[PDB]
DNA sequence: GCTAGCGAGTCC
DNA sequence: GGACTCGCTAGC
């Protein structure tokens, strides 16, 4: 997974 | 924690 | 293109  | 699997992202 | 990186899921 890619967010902040 | 180990071993196994999925899919978007990184370095050369 | 390939080995590698990283968040998440799964069985034990």
């Amino acid at each position: 997974k890619w967010k902040k």
